[PDB]
């Protein structure tokens, strides 16, 4: 029946109709249905959850209950036999910079986050999911297949805890278990400011009346601000170099310090806030903090929307962009603005775009110091390499002049993430991002590959040759069906990402359909989208259309040469221009007079 009710881990929020800015939580964006898009609600289902028992237990749970008549292959076996590779030569994308990979993680972290259940803290369950590898409740461990090298050096499993879900959190029964989205579904810069108002206030400098964002007081980057430290322990950023004991950064997203370039990108966005806030004050000295914060928070929001929709999505989706994301026709309040559960896996295409090294580049874009180049795995929850070894300018340079990994059917995920992922809670650089994603698809009751081909109106192959024709890869198709036995059983993550790339893009048909459809929804379903008439003056909107990631860098670093298109492959000095050449974001149209 109409179980439209279910939702009692939530207060619900009286909406002040006339309010001219967004909520932190995303409530009230939709007037008829205010909870839509808002953080700490269920991920939308584009298709019914598919669970071993049609309730919550994930496929592969019971050593006995098949899927369509076959055992599901161990997550890690799939990783080992399909996802892995050795030779990092020839893998880099000759036309996408590292910034391409980085903006994908930024946009993702803005849109969706299903955290693990935090019941299991104040409990041994953490430690003997770890050691004993005993599957129970929300401990869903990743078992190693026969002849797995980790069998020798790491024990029997890598640990894994199930995603948080709505209404209950420990107790029984489900209409069908729906995982939570802990951040606002609207592309709203929620990774900068927060999705809970608790954390949002905590990120603000309320001392000044300038509605500035809080900055580091311990340490500075040639005068330019850093994020404030998360001063609460344990800190996995302390754990990786105790000598340095430099904690993780505090941002509106929990994951800001997962890797050193995400915290770099976060730090550019913060400075952009305070830059905007204290520039408005010059222009409009009467405006209090609450109006400096919100009016700068409103511009950062739109910057992200422009860069995403004008520069990112076009070079991800390619041929397929215009079919899914045609010109803006205005707010449709009948559009579902929610992130879907499948999208949180479609957007994980990013993982095959991450290369095995990160470089630091001097003012002539040459190797900075004698360890200019570092293995990615040494940069998980690494904040000290920024604070005690050069700042962000050397790191932002690499972002511009180093390349993304090109996704590759026989070189899918670098060993840096497939074998040497660091998890915040555990103690080894020993985890497998790829096997994690596969385990997680099952945890979330993901429909198989063909259900989603069906969904997007593409062929549902049932044969080895049917699958050879789609993946355009005799060996990949052979390897997949040796594991899954039917294309119906192939986990959506590796299904989507196995397809060749659509033209002038970096995803195959299935993922372009899933991704395109969600960004279409994120735009059309937002009352506060920057092009939506009313939100901005005409004069503001012509002055916002000239933003660039190039611009953002020039204004928030001591870097002076930048490419005109920061996402394509740009070599120094040919493709780099001076900063007096880009186009500033002019805020003349933001002048409040008086009465
Ligand atoms: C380490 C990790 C990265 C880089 C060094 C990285 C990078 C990306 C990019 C570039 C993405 C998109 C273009 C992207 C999307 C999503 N990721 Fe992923 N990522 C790293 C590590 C992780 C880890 C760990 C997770 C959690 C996975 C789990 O189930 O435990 C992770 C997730 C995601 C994700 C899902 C987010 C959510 O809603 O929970 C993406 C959409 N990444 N990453
Ligand atoms: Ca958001
Ligand atoms: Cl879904």
């Amino acid at each position: 029946s109409w179980e439209v009710g279910c939702g009692a881990p939530v207060p619900l929020v009286k909406c002040d109709e006339n309010s001219p800015y967004r909520t932190i939580t995303g409530d009230c964006n939709n007037r008829r249905s205010p909870a839509l898009g808002a953080a700490n609600r269920a991920l939308a289902r584009w298709l019914p959850a598919e669970y071993e028992d049609g309730l919550a237990l994930p496929f592969g749970w019971t050593q006995r209950k098949t899927r369509n008549g076959f055992r599901v292959p161990l997550a890690r076996e799939v990783s080992n036999k399909i996802v892995g590779y050795l030779d990092e030569e020839g893998v880099l994308d000759q036309n996408r910079s590292l910034l391409f990979m980085q903006w994908g993680q930024i946009v993702d972290h803005d849109l969706d986050f299903a955290p693990e259940t935090e019941l299991g803290s104040n409990e041994h369950s953490k430690t003997q999911c770890e050691e004993y590898c005993i599957q129970g409740d929300n401990c869903f461990p990743i078992m190693f297949p026969k002849n797995d090298p980790k069998l020798k050096t790491q024990g029997k499993c890598m640990p894994f805890f199930r995603a948080g879900f709505v209404c209950p959190t420990p107790p029984y029964q489900s209409l069908a278990r729906e995982q939570i989205n802990a951040v606002t579904s609207f592309l709203d810069a929620s990774l900068v400011y927060g999705s809970e108002p608790s954390l949002a206030s905590r990120l603000r400098n309320l001392s000044s009346p300038l509605g500035l964002m809080a900055v580091n007081q311990e340490a500075w980057d040639h005068g330019l601000a850093y994020l404030p430290f998360n001063n609460k322990k344990p800190s996995p950023c302390e754990f990786i170099n105790t000598t340095a004991r430099v904690p993780c950064f505090l941002a509106g997203d929990f994951r800001a310090s997962e890797q050193i370039l995400l915290a770099t990108a976060h730090t550019l966005l913060l400075r952009e806030h305070n830059r905007l806030a204290r520039e408005l004050k010059k222009l409009n000295p009467h405006w209090n903090g609450e109006k400096l914060y919100q009016e700068a928070r409103k511009i950062l929001g739109a910057f992200i929307q422009i860069i995403t929709f004008r520069d990112y999505l076009p070079i991800v989706l390619g041929s397929e962009m215009q079919k899914w994301i045609p010109p803006y026709q205005g707010y449709n309040n009948s559009v579902d603005p929610r992130i879907s559960n499948v999208f949180t896996f479609a957007f994980r295409f990013g993982h095959m775009e991450v290369p095995s090294t990160v470089s630091r580049l001097d003012e002539n874009y040459q190797p900075w110091g004698p360890e200019a180049e570092l293995p990615l795995h040494t940069l998980f929850f690494n904040t000290w390499r920024i604070i005690k070894d050069g700042g962000i300018d050397p790191l932002v340079r690499g972002l511009l002049a180093k390349k993304s990994k090109l996704m590759n059917q026989d070189k899918m995920v670098t060993s840096e993430l497939r074998n040497k992922l660091f998890q915040p809670t555990h103690k080894i650089h020993g985890f497998d991002l790829a096997a994690i994603n596969l385990q997680r698809c099952r945890d979330h009751g993901m429909p198989g590959y063909n259900s989603w081909r069906g969904f997007c109106g593409l062929s549902q192959p049932k044969t080895l040759k049917g699958l050879q024709t789609v993946l355009k890869n005799k060996i990949l198709a052979k390897k997949l069906m040796d594991l899954y036995k039917t294309p119906d059983n192939i986990d959506i993550w590796i299904g989507g990402n196995a397809e060749p790339m659509v033209e002038r893009g970096r995803v195959g048909p299935l993922l372009a359909c899933l991704l395109g459809r969600q960004f279409q929804q994120i735009r059309d379903g937002d009352r506060f989208w920057w092009e939506n008439p009313g939100v901005f003056t005409e004069k503001q909107r012509d002055s916002l259309q000239k933003v660039s990631f190039s611009r953002l860098i020039c204004d928030n670093t001591h870097i002076t040469k930048v490419p005109l298109h920061a996402f394509q492959a740009n070599n120094y000095p040919h493709d780099f221009v001076d900063c007096s050449t880009v186009d500033k974001l002019d805020l003349s149209p933001w002048a409040s007079r008086e009465n």
